[PDB]
C-alpha cells in the first residue's frame, strides 16, 4: 500500500500540467486533466535513489554503469517475457527524439512513413518536421465503439512505405493489441520489407485481463524487423528526469542510430535519470502493482459516473494507459465549441480529440492518474459544463 | 569561504572522469586529470536547490518559469555588461548539441566551416559528423610560447566559408581574447558574410587581470552576426545536470534553431537542471569568486612547481579556463612515448595534446579544478613519469 489518495500541491512544482494551460486554453485557472503525467508521488525507492545521489554533492559528467542496462534487460524479461541483449540498447532523452533520428537515418527525404490515427500527435509532426511524407491508415472505429487496425487499408497503402510507426498500447484509444492483431500487422510489414518502429512507452500501464506483447517479442523475425522504444517515465511518473531507451536487434540499425546520437552529441543520462531508472526497474514493481489497482478503480468509478450522470457521453474502458477516451459527439457541438464549454463553463482542461488527428473529432482525452478526489472534481466539472 | 580542500571520493559517484579511463587509457587505475569537470562539491545554493526540488516528490514534465531566463539575462548583464533580451534564449541540453543543429540548419551539406586548432575536439568532429567541409585556421603559436589568431591565414581561407566556430575563452590554450582581437576577427568574418557561432562555455572562468568579452557584445553589427552558446555547467560543475542556452539576436536564426529543436523534440529542462541553473546564477556568485581565488592559487602553484621541478617543460599561465596546457616537446619523446610513460609509469591520466588537432603535438592538458592535494599528486606523478 502506497497512499495514492494523498493530494500533492503542484502549484510550486514547476509543472507544465499545472502551469502551461494559459498558452493552450487561455487561462491557468482550470483543473488539469490533459498532459500525460501523474498527480502522484514517485515510488519511495525512486525518491530515495535521488536522495542518495544528491548526497554525493558532485554533479559532473555521468558514466552509465552496467547495472543500468542490466535493470532494463531484467525488467523486459520478467514483466514482458522478452529477453533482449544489453548490447541492443541505446539511450535517448526521450522516445520522440529517438524516432526523429531514426526517421532521418533509415529513410530519405520524401519517403513515406505510415501511422494509425487517432494517435499521439507527435507521430504526425515528427514525420513532417523531418521532410518525410506522412501516410495515415486510420484505425477503424467500429459501430460497437471500439477500435481495431484497418488491415485492408494498410495493405492498400503499404507498397511505397518505408517505415511503420506503431503505438502499442495505443494512445489515446487505450488499445492493448493482442498477439494475433500484432502478428497480422507484422506479417504485412515483413511481406513488404517495411521496418516497424514500435513506441511502447505505455507498456507497463496495462489493466486486468490484458497483457502487453512487445511487437519484437512475437518471433525472432519480428525481433529483427522491429525497433522498440520504451522508458520508465510514463510508468513511474518521472518524465521530468528524462530517460528512455531504444532496443535495436539489427546491428545496422544500431550503428545508424548510435552515429546519429554522436552527431548531435547526446549520449549520457543526466545523473538523476541514471539512478532513478535503475531504481524504478529494480525496486519499483510493488509500487507499480499498487498503482495499477488504484488506476483500475479510478477507471471503473469514472465510467460508472459517466454512464449514470452524463449518459449522452460514450466511453469504452481502456485496456492500457491511464487515459480515458470519451465521445462527446451526441452533444452536437463542433470541436471548438466543445473545448469552449469545457474550459469556460466547466473550468476543466482535457485534451481535445481533434489534436490526435483523423477520428479524433468529437472526442476528449481525460488523464485518470490522479487522486480519486481530483477525478471526482473533474467529472463534476464536466457534468456542469455540458448541462 | 567554501572547502575546496575537501576530498570527495568519486568512485561511487557514477563519474566518467573516474570510471571511463579504461576506454581511453586502457585502465581505470589512474589519477584523473583529464575530462573538464571539477573534483569539488557543488555550491551550497546548488545542493539545496536540488534538495528542495527533490522533496516535492513529483518529477513530471517541467515548465520553464520566467525566473529561469531572467536569471540568465541578469547574469549576462552584471557579469559581462551584455544586455540581452530573454526572447533571444533557446534551451539546449548542451553546447555541442546546439552547434550541431545550428550547422545542419544554417548550412548545406559540404559547405565550409572554419575553426582554430588546437581546440576542443568536438569542434572538429561536429563539422565532419554533419558532412560539412572543415576549414582549419590554426592558431599561431608564437616563439614566446603564447597563442594568437592567425588573421592572415583566416583571410586567405575564409572567402567561401559559411560559419566560423569561435572558442572564447579558447580551450585548451587558455586565451581570453581581448576586445581588439575579437574586433579584428569579427570584421574579417563580416566582410565575407560569415556568421560566427561563439562557444563561450568558459565565460565565467576568468583569472585576474582578464575580462571575458562576448563577441556579440562588441556592437549591434556584431550582435546580429553572432550566435552565442553559454551554460552554467563548466562554471558550477553541473554538467551532470545538463543545461545550456543559445543567444540568438537574429530572429531568422532563432526560428531555424527553434524549429530544429522541435524536429528532435528536445524542448524542456529536466526538473533538476531547471532549479540548479537559476540557483547558480541568482545565488552562486560568492562561490564562483571563491573558486576563482582557489583556482588561481592552484595555477600559480603548478607553474612554480613545473618551472622548478620539471624545468624542460614549458607552460604559460592561462587567462581563463581551469585547464593548463603544458609543452613536453623538450624531452625529445614522441607523443606516443609520452603517453606511455604518463599512463603506465606515472599512473596519471592527462588529455593528450594530439586530441586537440593541429598544434597539439607535444602538449598535454591538465585539469586544475581539484583540491590542492590532488593537484600536487598529479604533478608528482608527472615528475616521476619523465624522470
Ligand atoms: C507521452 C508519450 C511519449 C513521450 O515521448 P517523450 O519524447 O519520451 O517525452 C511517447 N509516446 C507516446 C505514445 C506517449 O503517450
Ligand atoms: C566542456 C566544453 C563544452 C561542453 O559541451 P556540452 O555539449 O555542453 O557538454 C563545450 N565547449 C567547450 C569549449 C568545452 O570546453
Ligand atoms: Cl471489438
Ligand atoms: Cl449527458
Ligand atoms: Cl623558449
Ligand atoms: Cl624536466
Ligand atoms: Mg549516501
Ligand atoms: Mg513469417
Ligand atoms: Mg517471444
Ligand atoms: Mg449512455
Ligand atoms: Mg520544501
Ligand atoms: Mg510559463
Ligand atoms: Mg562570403
Ligand atoms: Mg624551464
Ligand atoms: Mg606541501
Amino acid at each position: 500500500n502506497y497512499n495514492f489518495n494523498e493530494i500533492v500541491d503542484r502549484s510550486n512544482n514547476f509543472s507544465s500540467k499545472w502551469s502551461e494551460m494559459e498558452k493552450k486554453y487561455g487561462t491557468n485557472d482550470l483543473l488539469p486533466m490533459w498532459v500525460a503525467d501523474m498527480d502522484f508521488k514517485a515510488a519511495p525507492c525512486i525518491i530515495d535513489s535521488l536522495k542518495n545521489r544528491l548526497e554525493q554533492e558532485i554533479y559532473g559528467y555521468t558514466t552509465r554503469p552496467d547495472s543500468y542496462n542490466e535493470s532494463i534487460v531484467n525488467w523486459l524479461y520478467r514483466r514482458h517475457n522478452w529477453k533482449i541483449k544489453s548490447e541492443w540498447l541505446i539511450y535517448s532523452p526521450g522516445v520522440i527524439p529517438a524516432i526523429s533520428l531514426l526517421i532521418n537515418e533509415l529513410t530519405k527525404a520524401n519517403d513515406k512513413i505510415m501511422i494509425q490515427e487517432p494517435v499521439y500527435s507527435p507521430f504526425n509532426s515528427v514525420v513532417k518536421n523531418n521532410n518525410r511524407e506522412l501516410i495515415i491508415s486510420p484505425l477503424q472505429k467500429l459501430e460497437n465503439g471500439n477500435y481495431i487496425m484497418d488491415y485492408e487499408d494498410i495493405e492498400n497503402k503499404i507498397k511505397d512505405v518505408k517505415l511503420f510507426i506503431l503505438c502499442n498500447p495505443h494512445n489515446p484509444v487505450g488499445r492493448v493489441w493482442t498477439k494475433d492483431e500484432l502478428k497480422k500487422l507484422g506479417d504485412i510489414c515483413l511481406k513488404h520489407n517495411v521496418k516497424i518502429i514500435s513506441d511502447e512507452i505505455h507498456s507497463d500501464i496495462i489493466l486486468k485481463k490484458h497483457k502487453h506483447i512487445p511487437m519484437a517479442s512475437i518471433s525472432k523475425e519480428f525481433e529483427k524487423n522491429t525497433i522498440t522504444c520504451m522508458a520508465p517515465t510514463k510508468t513511474f511518473n518521472i518524465a521530468g528526469l528524462q530517460s528512455s531507451y531504444v532496443v535495436l536487434p539489427d546491428e545496422k540499425d544500431y550503428k545508424l542510430l548510435d552515429d546519429a546520437f554522436t552527431r548531435i552529441d547526446i549520449k549520457r543520462n543526466n545523473c538523476f535519470s541514471l539512478v532513478a531508472t535503475e531504481a524504478s526497474y529494480n525496486n519499483g514493481e510493488s509500487w507499480l502493482e499498487s498503482f495499477l489497482e488504484y488506476l483500475e478503480s479510478n477507471i471503473d468509478f469514472a465510467i460508472k459516473y459517466i454512464n449514470e450522470n452524463m449518459p449522452k457521453l460514450k466511453v469504452r474502458k481502456p485496456e492500457g494507459t491511464y487515459l480515458l477516451w470519451v465521445d462527446f459527439s451526441a452533444l452536437g457541438l463542433s470541436d471548438e465549441e466543445l473545448e469552449s464549454i469545457l474550459v469556460q463553463k466547466g473550468k476543466v482542461a482535457l485534451n481535445q480529440g481533434n489534436s490526435f488527428g483523423i477520428g479524433g473529432s468529437g472526442y476528449q482525452r481525460i488523464n485518470l492518474a490522479c487522486p480519486r478526489s481530483m477525478l471526482e472534481e473533474a467529472l463534476i466539472r464536466i457534468k456542469n459544463a455540458i448541462n
